[PDB]
């Protein structure tokens, strides 16, 4: 009932029922100063469309944004995926061997 929550913890956010119920989380450590890194990403991906994980990378991504935080990210898969999305290019470095015509 009402269980749609994040979970703030320890420089982490997950939703699930506990610790080991966490169906989705995503963690974030200060590297550098404002400088920020996806640490780890343990989000169950059932079809894409109901990846929980959009949710917790919104929250991340305004959140930081808001703060002046630089997003980067240790792990692949949340490296790959604000990769194509250019909607959250404010925080998001990235990479690119200045062949940017377009």
């Amino acid at each position: 009932m009402s269980n749609l929550e994040i979970k703030q913890g320890e420089n982490k956010f997950y939703i699930g029922d506990d610790e080991n119920n966490a169906l989705a989380e995503i963690t974030y450590r200060f590297v550098d100063n404002n400088e920020i890194n996806i640490d780890h990403t343990g989000v169950s991906d059932e079809l894409g469309g109901q990846g929980v994980g959009k949710k917790l990378l919104k929250a991340v991504v305004e959140h930081a944004r808001e703060n002046n935080l630089k997003i980067i990210a240790s792990c692949s898969f949340a490296k790959h995926m604000l990769e194509k999305e250019d909607s959250y290019q404010d925080v998001y470095l990235g990479l690119e061997h200045h062949h940017h015509h377009h």
